[PDB]
């Protein structure tokens, strides 16, 4: 059928529909520390959220998606590897059933509880539509999520999750700061890459921050609430919408730190 994460329609059915699937720029990756070098030539990250504007959250049956409106310079993510500007147009999270596992990109070999994608589109494309068709198109901050202390910048959205328990339920969501949820450094890692869920269109540089945010237990389980499914159909947590590690194939990870 139409693609999720059971044992029918998983990461290892994707391939069925979307072909590029086994595709040689497929995310996520391991990011092996000791492979992944340094490299002096990467400018620095510049990571401006002050404008964002939140307008809905949303359960689309894989995960939640909090969008912003992306008509403006609003919020951008420059520098680092990119070349030009890219507009913050929705985030999301990764997690799993267990705090053993969740995040997509793991650091050698360790999975964390979560991962955060703040997916932004390239200005020179005019809108989200052209962009995501381009290899250039798209930038994604991957940030891990420990299990820890509370992030407070978290709370805003654990608190409208119940008014999207099911598959097709939404909520006007705004004046919400995504500056809230990154962590101190901005150190990161950086590889060209894909889209993790189907069309898994390799259009995406990848920027993932090295230093983990710490949420608490309640915050996770409160993601862990959540249904893949419809309103009236039987229970299917949403726990476990990560696709695993992909082959690295030709690629170089790059670290922006030493
Ligand atoms: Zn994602």
């Amino acid at each position: 059928h139409h693609w999720g994460y059971g044992k029918h329609n998983g990461p290892e059915h994707w391939h069925k529909d979307f072909p590029i699937a086994k595709g040689e720029r497929q995310s996520p990756v391991d990011i092996d520390t000791h492979t992944a070098k340094y490299d002096p030539s990467l400018k620095p990250l510049s990571v401006s959220y002050d404008q964002a504007t939140s307008l809905r959250i949303l359960n689309n049956g894989h995960a939640f998606n909090v969008e912003f409106d992306d008509s403006q310079d609003k919020a951008v993510l420059k520098g680092g590897p990119l070349d030009g500007t890219y507009r913050l147009i929705q985030f999301h999270f990764h997690w799993g059933s267990l705090d053993g596992q969740g995040s997509e990109h793991t650091v050698d070999k360790k999975k964390y509880a979560a991962e955060l994608h703040l997916v932004h589109w390239n200005t020179k494309y005019g809108d989200f539509g052209c962009a995501v068709q381009q290899p250039d198109g798209l930038a994604v901050l991957g940030i891990f999520l420990k299990v820890g202390s509370a992030k407070p910048g978290l709370q805003k959205v654990v608190d409208v999750l119940d008014s999207i328990k099911t598959k097709g339920k939404s909520a006007d969501f705004t004046n919400f700061d995504p500056r809230g949820l990154l962590p101190e450094s901005l150190d990161y890692w950086t590889y060209p890459g894909s889209l993790t869920t189907p069309p898994l269109l390799e259009s995406v540089t990848w920027i993932v921050l090295k230093e983990p945010i710490s949420v608490s237990s309640e915050q996770v389980l409160k993601f862990r609430k959540l249904n893949f499914n419809g309103e009236g159909e039987p229970e299917e947590l949403m726990v476990d919408n990560w696709r695993p590690a992909q082959p690295l194939k030709n690629r170089q990870i790059k670290a922006s730190f030493k």
